[PDB]
């Protein structure tokens, strides 16, 4: 498991105000952590909010590339800049559609890596 045991704590007060903010219910995080996910906005917008409060996004779902691939492990670096080669640039009706697209699009192109807290 590449995930480290310090993110769980260092998340914890923006997954709570996400959460509320957007109607989200741990089972739609458990759902999308298992790899399922659909175009609601209560789990799109979630998805968007963290990875907005860790400045991964900007005010337009645009991703920063360099903030990601700095977060991750040096075992994910080359398949992370690949993931990103065929993810990016974002595209969808809004930011928390941006974000449902890029899921997917993640998700399915590194399955096996994949994770939502
Ligand atoms: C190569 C595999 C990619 C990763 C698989 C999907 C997980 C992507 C999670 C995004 C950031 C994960 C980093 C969390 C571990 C970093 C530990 C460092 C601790 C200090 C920083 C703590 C915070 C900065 C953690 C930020 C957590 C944000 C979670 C966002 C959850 C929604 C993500 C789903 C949307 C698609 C992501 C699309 C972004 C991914 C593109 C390229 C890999
Ligand atoms: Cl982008």
């Amino acid at each position: 498991d590449w995930v480290p045991p310090e993110v769980f704590d260092l998340v914890a007060e923006d997954k709570a105000r996400c959460m509320s903010e957007h109607g989200t219910t741990q089972a739609q995080i458990d759902d999308v952590d298992k790899g399922n996910l659909v175009n609601e906005p209560s789990i799109t917008c979630y998805m968007y909010c963290l990875l907005e409060a860790f400045s991964l996004v900007d005010d337009e779902a645009n991703v920063d590339e360099d903030i990601m691939l700095g977060l991750l492990p040096d075992q994910l670096q080359e398949r992370a800049q690949s993931v990103m080669g065929k993810c990016l640039p974002t595209s969808g009706s809004d930011n928390c559609n941006k974000i449902y697209n890029l899921a997917k699009c993640v998700q399915e192109s590194a399955p096996d890596v994949w994770f939502v807290i």
